[PDB]
């Protein structure tokens, strides 16, 4: 049962679809484990009634900082890895996608535990760029996740199923998350413990 | 006998050319050895009566997976390497090109043998992006290869020859493949065996 | 107090705003320490009355050189790293940003000390590229810093504060710098000394 | 004496300027030493009466090959490194630039000596892409160097001088080359010999 037909069209139905511009980014982001790595995740959706093409996702952490020399930098900006090194930030965006940032040694979240998170003053800006297919007109969409909108120990509720030849997207579940057993340690300490043996 | 003239034009004739939109991607993909590496290959063609410019190729594996923590991800998407790291995904596309994905340790096909392949539930989406030369208008074309459309132990029939000052493309051979002696081991086991001595 | 609203708009006020085209690049660049690394920095601003989108920054060192084989290359051009490897050269440009080039072993400034700098015959060209949001029309802006416009031992005066729900930009401070305690050694010798113990 | 003014304009005069479209690529390419590395070089020029913006250069080697398994690939295409890894392929193109490909272990020219070169059946396609500044209209220009158009032991004659506040480009020298003392060994053997001691 193919997703993409030989003629370039998709066997996808967008069901239970709400203002279009509220189905671009999930209201919340989540942190939980995937294949042994702690990941920060958010969901992104296509434009309704118009497919987005040449799509790419980027993310910036905005967070005040002070250098060791004492320079205060208000709302310092730094790039959050969501696939730039591998080309995974170039999206094939038909049905909604969970974008995943692996919290590793290069992530600004490396040292942040479940207990520490709500004490942080931070904001993740997410930026989706691309082009309207039918128009060749460029577009950008943006949103953000402040500290309280990042849910530790949660995954996204899946939205995609296969029904009678159509891959069905239930947009009623676009924004929904559920709790799952998750460590409360920071990624750094989780790794250190795995490395012991 | 040059392919590209000093004036920027090409000495190429597009022969035996069929609906234009059926000569963008080969109907099938193939797996066989090239210079000691197992490769997954598909063929791509230019637009007829209009040269494509700023051309680039990308490929995504669509395949359901479950994380070790038990999260089911329907039709999980991951990028397949077709030249991003070297710039080889930026095409000079006049006569048809065989795009090659080397099956190495980072390839999602690394552990898949000839016997295992038909048991896999997967789909490779291929995406060609660029711009119509005469119009400066952007374009995208897409297709896909499901499991049964990937032929293990085959190469593409060449289409290009030199005839009286013209490089001749025989589009009668665009889609044709032929069988060739190929190992049935997975790339992983082929490598392990080469590494022994 | 969020910078970016869920609706994609920003809580930023551009205050005390002067010809728009004089608030694109700081008149001067500076060199000083950040978290133990010597950095060359310059400030960039958005377009007034029109937000710039898909923004990116690049920088070129223009400087005559002679190869060891004796070839003189007038105004040889080489790229200066301002984020290409990490994606940090892709800007989210609303309030003004300090662009930072870390002076490391790959920087053309690696061996240049405070005393040597004014003896150098060089020019840093800075190039901001992007697209006007409301128009989808592309744009480029350029400027440069000759030797005397690079200030060793200085930082930029911050411009951003939080006032009554708005992040306030004081463009009166866009161009201003202040002196700060800074080593006069070249980055190379600073590193060598840190490496001793 | 600055090249780029604070207002973004350049202090460059394009002198002794011929059909515009013949001053895009040098008729020939050259091979000679630069700072101990053997380099393949060609010259590129801006469009006359219209500055090119967002400019980038790429290069492809076209050369038939046979795999060790016996597959013949007519006019196989592979990317030639002219700055992709560092961003040096993104040009600031006002006065003509010498594009340099370092012949290292990853270059398809690594094993080719002065005596071997004329025996090779090959063609380097060069592709300049960008946008007309005044129009925001995209453009591409292409040319190529066959075997006999690659001159071993030559450099380009410089074109740029400083005269009364203007950097002067002498387009009479755009295409001219001169002979210089150069090793005749392949880059590979040159390196091996340097490595001995
Ligand atoms: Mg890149």
């Amino acid at each position: 049962q193919r997703y993409v037909r030989k003629d370039g069209k998709c066997n996808v139905h967008h069901g239970n679809v709400k203002r279009a511009e509220t189905l671009v980014f999930s209201t919340h982001a989540v942190i939980s484990m995937r294949d042994g790595k702690l990941c920060l995740m958010f969901r992104v959706g296509d434009l309704r009634n118009s497919h987005i093409v040449r799509a790419s996702i980027r993310a910036k952490l905005i967070k005040s900082k002070q250098t060791s020399e004492g320079e205060f930098i208000p709302l310092n900006q730094t790039d959050i890895n969501v696939g730039y090194y591998t080309g995974d930030d170039r999206l094939f965006l038909v049905s909604p996608l969970i974008i995943s940032h692996e919290i590793n040694q290069q992530s600004p979240f490396w040292e942040i535990s479940k207990a520490q998170l709500p004490k942080e003053e931070l904001e993740i800006v997410v930026i989706l760029e691309g082009m309207v297919e039918a128009t060749g007109m460029t577009c950008q969409a943006r949103s953000s996740y402040i500290t309280s909108e990042i849910l530790w120990g949660y995954r996204f509720t899946p939205v995609l199923t296969l029904e009678d030849g159509f891959y069905e997207v239930d947009y009623n579940s676009f924004h929904e998350t559920y709790e799952t057993s998750t460590p409360s340690l920071s990624a750094k300490e989780l790794a250190e413990l795995a490395n012991r043996a």
